[PDB]
This record gives C-alpha cells, structure tokens and sequence, in this order.
C-alpha cells in the first residue's frame, strides 16, 4: 500500500478517499509522499485537568476537561490548516508550554527525550509536515517538524 503509518480511509461527509495516519494523527487528501538521528520540531500544547502539571504560564490552575482541551486543539489546527492564522501565531498565543514564548519551537532532539506519542508523531512527519491532535502525559499536542 502506501508508506508505514498510513492507512486510506472514507470521508463519511462527501465519500472521497483520503489518507490517515495513526503515528501523528496527521490526514490529507493527497496520496502520502513516500529516519534521521534527529529532528526538530515545535508544538502547540493545550493542558487539561488530567495534565502531568495542570498549570501553565497562561493559567494558574488548568481546569478545563481534556474534551474541551482536545476541541481546543482542533479548532486550532482548522485556522493553521485554512491558513487564517499561522502555527507559530497559536502557539505564541495560546500553547500551555513554555516554548509559547519561543513560538513553540523545542529545537532538535532524538530518540529516547521526549514523550513517547510525541517522539514518534516527531519522527513519522515528514519536514515542515504538522501533526493531528497527538496526546500525551503532559496534555494534546499540535506538532511541526521544522526540521
Ligand atoms: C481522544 C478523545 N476524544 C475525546 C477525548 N479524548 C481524549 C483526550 C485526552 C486523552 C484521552 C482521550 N481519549
């Protein structure tokens, strides 16, 4: 079939195949395109009440669910992905890491650092791809790999 991690899927709106990718959660419409020592990526977190550390620098006690945190996410990756608002816009605004500050860039890191979902959605996009809604102990993530 097609490069690891995909899968071609229905849309159940309009009946038109498009592509899925279950490491990042990443869809297209296009047929995919198809690893390094390392990766650089930066990313847009939304917390939850569930978080690791439910607090950020944009909210003392995160209390909101992670239902409402992952329609966060989505709503976030529909303005990306319509182009009305850039990633690093969202990220320096509304991302619940500290790397908001830094447009959400973390710069490069290997194997074995990061969180495990996050890793592996890291090192499946391709460079300047964008992730799903990719979760992990710290919250529901937007990744890109910028590099
Ligand atoms: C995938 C999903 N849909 C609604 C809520 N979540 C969710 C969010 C954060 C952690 C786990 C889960 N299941």
């Amino acid at each position: 079939k097609l490069p690891p991690g995909w899968e071609k899927a229905m849309s159940r709106s309009s009946g038109r195949v498009y592509y899925f990718n279950h490491i990042t959660n990443a869809s297209q419409w296009e047929r995919p395109s198809g690893e390094p020592a390392r990766v650089r990526c930066s990313h847009l977190l939304v917390k939850h009440s569930q978080s690791r550390r439910p607090s950020s620098w944009r909210q003392e006690k995160i209390t909101r669910t992670k239902e409402e945190a992952l329609e966060l996410i989505n709503g976030y990756i529909q303005k990306i992905k319509s182009g009305e608002e850039d990633f690093e816009s969202l990220a320096s605004q509304f991302s619940d890491c500290s790397s908001a500050k830094a447009r959400g860039d973390l710069g490069a890191f290997s194997r074995g650092q990061m969180q495990k979902p996050f890793e592996d959605a890291s090192f499946a996009l391709r460079t300047g791809e964008m992730s799903g809604p990719v979760f992990t102990d710290s919250g529901i993530h937007i990744i890109l790999r910028t590099e």
